[PDB]
């Protein structure tokens, strides 16, 4: 059996992982799921959002499955589920598929996950603060090698996004972008982040596998969703060179918590993400979610008078009707 | 009379200048045009891209109306000219109103100018590249102040956009602005850089005036163009505390260069927030611009078979039947 960590979190983190884990346990038997709680009441207790003991058990296990988080900004001291786990995890790829839910077509956003403006490295000092943008050559070699897999595997190309006409560590990070990719064949074309944003909304399915720093990808794929019908559809992997994370994109709108509305599409398709990294059938789960939509009912943020439970009960729904055939048929 | 700097630049920048400095002088007669050129061109006779006497003279004059600038990605050595002209001449704020020209609906951004990530402190060293975003008191307060001026003149409040859970400058910055905002009565809203993007692109029109740090403003500026038809109708003043220069929002576009066909109402506007800054008529341009704009042909990058000529023509049309009465009428 696989061992995966589940860390559902809190607000609909809980609503929308139960949808995914019951629907990898309708794909796969193969899989054994265990739970640990982490946020702001394990903070409490403890001073950090995740136990010690626990985060040893989930740095062994095969793969992560979370859910969200809510990070209160007015709360000293504390430090964000996800990026703890990023960080001590040494995931440093975050993958992004923007889904358009009709077409096949797709958003696809490599961002840097380890380093950028989120390496840590600030302060403050007699009314100058600071944060540092750290572009090192490992970081960008492994993240250019993620990126051109990504690439190959299409038989795509790379849109590299910077602003290497300000920023020193861009110019360092493009060159071994361009090295990388040379070296392995793959086409690499350059955009600026201003620009982009413009292209990425008008003209969003022709800019191939997009690449670009930490801070920067996070911006470019919260804006890509607008494409999706909603950012509660994305799903994501952060991955690291022995293990591997899943999470929807969006957060812990604690808004709807408990109202039973919010969209289990974005976790159940980082669930599928999870099957294809464990060498299991994610595309099982993308069949199912496209058949569900074509006709089923969604979720109110994408504009129906769906339940959560309804969109999840469908998607097992077909599901169910796929496994009840061979892997031929 | 006023004396204004001029600098065309290159591409369409000549083009687009041309037509903003026939409409200014149509409008008025009290300002001296002084024509100082600028660019690569330039760089390689004297090594700036700016002439060291010429810059003497613009930073004594009253205020600089600038097109735009081609920075070519492979010349060594070489500094953007209009971020050598922001630094030069103090000018920290950078203000940026996007128009929907059918409705009278406006996104207005105030872009802090002079820190950021533009402040200029990147290195690479073994392997390790860096750029330091540095948020100082001074560079908050003023941009904060400037900020609540465009709220108050406007019955507003602030949106705040940032990233205070990943950069320790953005917590101070927040701070910052909170105080002068509060000393001054001047709501301020949260906004996060990420999830902004799609508050920006689903609901333009809410958002009062937007302030973020340097980069950030770069990048949203550009993402609310998708508002107006095109970038090339919007412009932009950057302000400092004894000195101001005007360009149009859109580059030097060397594609379309000499074509005839270039946009010159982001030009043509921000000769009229120059206007505004001298304590002349910038309203006229702003009146004769909407009115031209409802049945007037447009340029292709907004769709129309119109030449930039027309455009121009057109407007200088709408401002003789403005002049042809007093203020009064
Ligand atoms: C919550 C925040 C720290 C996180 C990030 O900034 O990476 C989130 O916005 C996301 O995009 O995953
Ligand atoms: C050309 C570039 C240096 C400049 C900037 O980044 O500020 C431009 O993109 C703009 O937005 O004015
Ligand atoms: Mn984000
Ligand atoms: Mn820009």
């Amino acid at each position: 059996m696989y061992r995966v960590a589940v860390i559902p979190g809190d607000g609909i983190g809980p609503e929308v992982i139960d949808g995914a884990v019951r629907v990898l346990k309708a794909v796969t038997g193969r899989v054994r799921f265990e739970y640990y709680e982490g946020g702001v009441d394990v903070f409490q207790e403890c001073g950090s959002p995740i136990r010690e003991e626990d985060l040893e058990e989930i740095r062994r296990s095969d793969a992560v499955l979370f859910g969200a988080t809510t990070t209160p900004f007015d709360l000293p001291g504390y430090r964000s589920l996800i990026l703890t786990l990023r960080k001590e995890l040494g995931l440093y790829a975050n993958l992004r598929i923007i889904p358009d839910l009709r077409t096949g077509r797709e958003i696809v956003i490599v961002r840097e996950n380890s380093e950028g403006l989120y390496f840590g490295i600030g302060a403050v000092v007699n009314g100058r603060a600071v944060d540092v943008r750290l572009i090192t050559r490992e970081g960008a070699e492994r993240i250019a090698r993620f990126a051109v897999e990504q690439a190959k595997a299409r038989g795509s190309f790379i849109t590299f996004v910077h602003k290497a006409n300000v920023l020193t560590g861009d110019k360092f990070f493009r060159r071994i972008v361009r090295e990388v990719a040379g070296e392995e064949g793959v086409e690499v074309r350059d955009a600026i982040i201003d620009s982009f944003t413009i292209k990425l909304v008008r003209n969003p399915w022709e800019h191939g596998v997009i690449l670009s720093e930490n801070l920067f990808g996070d911006i470019l794929s919260d804006l890509a969703t607008v494409h999706a019908g909603s950012i509660g559809i994305v799903p994501s992997g952060n991955y690291g060179d022995g293990i591997a994370l899943f999470e929807p994109v969006h957060g812990s709108a604690p808004d709807i918590a408990g109202k039973g509305i919010a969209n289990p599409i974005g976790a159940i398709l980082s669930g599928a993400m999870l099957l294809d990294y464990l060498g299991l059938d994610g595309s099982l789960i993308r069949a199912a979610v496209r058949g569900y939509v074509v006709n089923g009912e969604l979720t109110p943020d994408m504009g129906g008078r769906a339940r959560t439970e309804d969109v999840v009960r469908g998607i097992i729904g077909e599901i169910e009707d796929l496994l009840s055939m061979d892997e031929v048929w």
